[PDB]
């Protein structure tokens, strides 16, 4: 398996018949959680950790039991108040040793935007899609036989802001989130990597008085290095995928083609040029349409019938 | 595998035709039982768990048998009287011992009302949603070919409050366990850090009399300080169920859309706007419906007709 | 997989297309034998289980090679009548050494009263059953459409009392081995904690004779503050079983509904209402109808005209 | 997994159309092979195996290097006729250590009687069956409508013990290794506790003039515990089953009902109450009807017709 | 798992639609070849490999690196000339260590027959038989209805013998592998068990003039009393399967009924009682079809007029 | 699973509708890839492989910390040029370190030609015996119901010699690397035995002007003498091997019987007994056809009447 496992279960899967999200939606989502997931796999491989995440250097007197005890001890003071000192104060080695765990979390906050969307709003379009498209299949079929019940329900959807507004709140939660793991992994980064040591104290309680204790063990956490450089990965990324979560925003701005045309070449159709530039839920229903209505045989055939033309007895021979 | 198992597991999966439970108590549900689950296994992954639940500073004169002795003696002790002393009084060590088990208590404690719902409830309401929407269907039907069964079985349906007090009583015992696990993590969270750390003594029995054994050995519950951030994690979710659980006995008020109105369009069918205030089985069926019989053709049909209306040889086109 | 896992395999999964078991001896049998199994498993979960089961304080001048001697002959001794002492005598060291097995043991005990009725009843059940609601559905045909020998069929099972004595006493062993279960572990939890604590000797044999050797090592059973406690966990739970076990007794008593009746409406019908309050076979296959006919369409128009009436042309509609 | 997963696969499973096997010789092969495969799960289940299953006392001198090889030394010598002494005689110390492969051997040999009888008689058996319930059903259909191949076919049957000898035979075996495994078992059960303690030497060879060596070491053989105990438990086990197969010969007596009584109240079938009493195939095809013809449609229906008895036209009415 | 898994692996399931070899010939393969997998899987199994195969007995005065390199390099000097000393002389050294090889060798070369027949026979044989099967269903019809085109094929295969050299040579290359195996385990069981104690040295190179180093370790391969005991049990099974294996070549002698008589009732038939008693393949094909030919139709009804003839308007009334 | 089950998933597994390769070259393929993988498997299977590679002998002052770093270090020095001695020079202490990789590289190497095979040339004959076939079947359905375009077709891809130089070339590749293999195999087995032991120093550095430390340790790589004896087994395999790759080039003497004979025994067929003796994409066709037709119906028919024939109304009684 080894690190070669990861890459087949996070990269080369899947792994979180309409198409209810679309496919830049789905590609932000899966790279904004999968990413730290993959991180935290491989931070803690046994490709590079060597062992323990601390040690500290005991005296030469001290038994193996004192050591592991000492070890053991200071993994649990990295966050107690009293029995610790490090000039960066006590915040940096919270982070350090809880850094599996903050990932974790921008994980899962970045997927419910998802898991809101697919329980919310994705039942409530698949059946009006549905109706679409097979309204739109009566349109064709009537021009080859050759009511606006589909034409008047789209003219009711344009008066809407419904879906639009669910849609928007759900990104604009995955930008804030990915805004926040931005600033924390740019902190994360930022601290001097002599932050990993720190001093240590086993004399509390009844070691207080013990003079053959040292008053400090010197102790470092190892795997800081790593989570540093992979924090330094996680940052540029989530960078990245900044303008591509804004560029999403800008709904009449992505409808890429004005698909309806290829259907108002029918006289059995309508002037459903209805670009609406206004903030309304049947411009969302187009970008779905235009991801969804590629798989239709009549848009096959008066796509085809288009592009020639850029003569319905034609139709008949196709 | 590492944490991010965890997240495919209990995260990404539904790991717990008709839709026999309400989305809500669904979420509430899987939140409920599926993150103490998931903060057990994170608070005992490799990734954070150095090791021993427990270590013990031995003096250096013990061979490393008799060190694995006090270890494992003292983790025994931790819940024996009279071998301990400690500021806390004993009761804090208990619960850090325990701290796993009691999480896995909650997750059960509230995870039986839902089964208690599959097995009490579910089957005697499949049968008549199911009796229900095929009732409707054909109203719809006779409709389009243009006795009072369903309507007369609705009718009687309003004179009983038998499946809503089973409804009500399942979510009354969800609140109830939720808020009492409230109430302990809040005092778990309480305690001060420093009752993880306790005095422990061998001196029971033949090792009384031992000079050259110290009568008191100091040791710590290293897991302690993972346990009390995650318990803070699960009370801040588990707070902001409460008021959703609340939410769910208002069931006059869940009625969002009044659906029979779409019905009431047809002149076969009956004026049944019985929007039940009081807490009659009736108005639980009608958020069962509302949740299911958008799958319904006919609802879908009409629904299209009255968004439009917002006539009846329009169907005979769609 | 950790505890978590442990829900998800005996919690939320049945783990052991007619209801041949009432669902109520059904949840009596998963309770019964998925409780300890899950105890046990809990049990030794390695993040409970600390390590060894047994620990011993040897003398400091024991190499680890003899201290692991001293271990591991002690933990043969617990079950050896010379080489031990404990002012509670030998007797609870092997319960605490054979608490598993003794779960198990229950577990399996209480299984085999349902696995008895799997193949000695079940099959001879299985054939009646079917036989019975297909006539009841020809009845609701011949009523739809407008001889007695499932009258006379059922009138005959009246006179017999075979399969209801094979039930009963499945149920009675089920309630004797619940009681005795109780009873154990009743006197398990009243041990006190310090038996886990006895004196073993490695003085048999050519060790007899060596003064470097103590005449005692203390040892201790770790584990037995966790078993104890998990015991106190079976015994509550099997004490809220024994009064449903008892109730499932009164089988006259447990007929909740007189569904006979249903088809008594019907001229082709008869009154069969054959609420047999001697123990007569006839009687328990009430109740296994009272489970299955629920799934019958005629039983679901039936009853729905049944409630409504709380006229046959109505069928023709339906 | 624990031991619970030995419950689930060992208990609640059943590991090993026509049923070509009867219940009871199911039933007891099931339990004969798979309780000692249980029991050797279980004796080594790390919920009670502590360790190695030696342990010998070195003295303090000795590295850790050379108690290993002691240990390991007299792990091979316990088989070795002249480097052992104890007061039992050699022979307990092979039973003691091979305890898993003499189980696993009567499991094996418990097994093979029915593995024939899969091979050498079922599939000689399942033409027959099949034959003969298609021409009762033809009788059956033939009474419904208003040459006697089948009873003439079966008073051949009637003139052979050759299945009936395969049968006997396999029984014969099954009886006789059972018997054997439980002298065997009584003998182990039997041997004194304290033979889990031997004396080894290792001052064979070069080691025979070191002074430095000690002519004896102590040795326990710590799992014989768990074995003894078991050896009881699988004793007790074997010592029920021993009656139950002893009542498999007794072919003609098992014969419950003369259920061709029931085909044999119509005309178009024959006299053929052909219990012979003689250890005839006849008899034993009796035996495997009774088992299956349970499931025929015209058994059902003659059956409830008898029953009832207890007219042709009635079965056009069913 | 344990050793219980083995047994389900290895005896409860054939690891290894017509027929194509013969039941005699398939439990010979399965048992010459599943046996030393079995017991190679026992002899290492963990409930009785205590640890590593070998240990010698270094100076008190070594650190447990010059242990471990001892035991070490001792593994790796039993098949080196030099560096040993033993009275049996080198050999049986390397037959101790390669004990598991050799069985798995003898596995293999048991196996490679039955895959050569599955690859250079059966797939010739498989046509042949279907199409025999098929052309003696149509006699059977001919006769109900009432060229010698597949007697004249049958009587063509009298006249080869291709097919049966193929059988007869794979048939000989199991049996004298099985007799190898048989003298091989016969000597390696005669072996002296103090075979498995030998003297190294490791003076060697620049360790030849060590002072400190002892001039010879004495080592033991703990295993070896195992393999001894598990040669006895394959050397006993091996010495039964001779004679089976044996008993295969007389072919002409293992028909066991002249099946074509059964057909040879009709009047379409012909007397096809070629028992070629030269080994002549048309008598194999006799062998392979009283293997198949039980399963047709047309064979059982026959066989059933056979049997009570011991008429052909019966065969309308079946 | 241990050693047994390298030979379920190696051997008795085949691991790697038509036939597009013939069974000589599968057989040859998997025999070449799979026998290096299994010796793999083998070699470090935890039956034989004790432990580390390598060990040294480092002095008894060292700690085991400083032994550990002996080991290791020498591990990375074997593949230093300066940090090493031995009187074989350096190169054997290369291929003992790295045989696992030598043999999975060969591996490797034997299959690639298989897989060009399967992409370069398997689809292009696809689709060219499924013509070949469905037109002789067409050849045969005329002959029974009483243009030359398939015989036309064969008669021009005797004109071509294009498959057949990818399938020689493809042949030529396998003998090559075959060869190779056993050169490498004959000079690794004959490496004296004694090269595995080697002289290593760890005065490199810092530790070069260190007096404590001698300036030699002697090791040894403990696995070669498993690596040399496994490979004489895999040279005795492989040059077996070699004679059956020459044997395969010689494809116009492999073709075993003029199969279109028993074609041209129709009158509707031609007189294509076209052994093509030059070395033409036909005769390969050839070896195809007589690999695959076998399964074809009408040569099934056919062969029989020439076998007997050894009339065409015939065929119609078949």
């Amino acid at each position: 398996m080894a690190i070669a496992h990861l890459a087949t279960e996070y990269v080369f899967s899947d792994f979180l018949g309409l198409r209810l999200e679309l496919a830049v939606d789905k590609m932000v989502t899966c790279i904004a959680v999968g990413l730290p997931l993959l991180l935290i796999s491989l931070a803690f491989a046994q490709e590079i950790s060597i062992g323990t995440q601390i040690s500290c250097f005991s005296p030469s007197s001290f038994s193996w039991a004192q050591a592991a005890f000492v070890d053991s001890y200071c993994w649990a003071a990295v966050q107690q108040k009293s029995s610790l000192q490090s000039e960066s104060g006590n915040l940096p080695l919270w982070l350090h040793k809880f850094f599996p765990y903050i990932l974790l979390l921008f994980a899962i906050l970045l997927y419910l935007p998802a898991l809101f969307w697919r329980f919310s709003a994705a039942p409530h379009l698949c059946s009006d899609l549905k109706f679409i498209m097979e309204e739109l299949d009566k349109v064709y079929n009537r021009a080859i036989k050759a009511y606006p019940i589909v034409e008047q329900y789209l003219k009711t959807k344009k008066n809407s802001s419904h879906l639009i507004m669910k849609y928007i709140s759900c990104r604009l939660v995955t930008f804030v989130v990915i805004l926040l793991a931005c600033i924390y992994l740019s902190y994360y980064f930022s601290l001097s990597s002599l932050s990993d040591e720190f001093l240590c104290s086993i004399k509390s309680g009844v070691l207080k008085n013990d003079s053959t204790i040292p008053d400090r063990f010197q102790c470092k956490l190892i795997a800081v290095g790593i989570f540093q450089l992979l924090s330094l990965i996680n940052l540029i990324v989530y960078a990245l995928l900044i303008p591509v979560v804004v560029y999403t925003f800008f709904i009449p701005f992505r409808q890429k083609t004005d698909i309806l045309k290829v259907y108002e070449i029918l006289p059995t159709f309508d002037v459903l040029h209805f670009k609406s530039e206004g903030y309304n839920d049947l411009s969302l229903y187009n970008l779905f349409l235009e991801e969804n209505i590629s798989e239709l045989k009549s848009y096959k055939c008066l796509k085809v019938l288009e592009n020639i033309k850029s003569p319905m007895l034609l139709l008949t021979n196709l």
